């Protein structure tokens, strides 16, 4: 079965609400495995603590960046970047989870989560994954992001990992 990873998500420390997704690992195995991985913290680092950098309502919110915390740091449990894996899945509207890159073959730990379809990006970003529980707490998240993506409090992620 296709994995489920949770974001509990917090507002300047206070706890806003639970965003859980699944992973299509029968589709996007690699790039699954790596945010699985992240999200569980196993391989020594990942994803807890992290904030989501760049929030702009209509489009998306985009996170991952936990070295840097502003969209230039992040890292892959392969190394520094990986592989565009395919682009079997397309960004058919909200809640589709997809990698932030800089090029082709670029990925590292950075994605966001659409809130709108955008399908320019088909072909570009990989998909990997959905929202599954907490597109509320998506959509309450977005109202904290502005036209140039910064956000007006800080929105991190308190907690995450892998639900049965």
């Amino acid at each position: 079965v296709n994995p489920t990873v949770f974001f509990d998500i917090a507002v300047d420390g206070e706890p806003l609400g639970r965003v859980s997704f699944e992973l299509f690992a029968d589709k996007v195995p690699k790039t699954a495995e790596n945010f699985r991985a992240l999200s569980t913290g196993e391989k020594g680092f990942g994803y807890k603590g992290s904030c989501f950098h760049r929030i702009i309502p209509g489009f998306m919110c985009q996170g991952g960046d936990f070295t840097r915390h502003n969209g230039t740091g992040g890292k892959s449990i392969y190394g520094e970047k990986f592989e565009d894996e395919n682009f079997i899945l397309k960004h058919t509207g909200p809640g589709i989870l997809s990698m932030a890159n800089a090029g082709p073959n670029t990925n590292g730990s950075q994605f966001f989560i659409c809130t709108a379809k955008t399908e320019w990006l088909d072909g570009k970003h990989v998909v990997f994954g959905k929202v599954k529980e907490g597109m509320n707490i998506v959509e309450a998240m977005e109202r904290f992001g502005s036209r140039n993506g910064k956000t007006s409090k800080k929105i991190t992620i308190a907690d995450c990992g892998q639900l049965e």
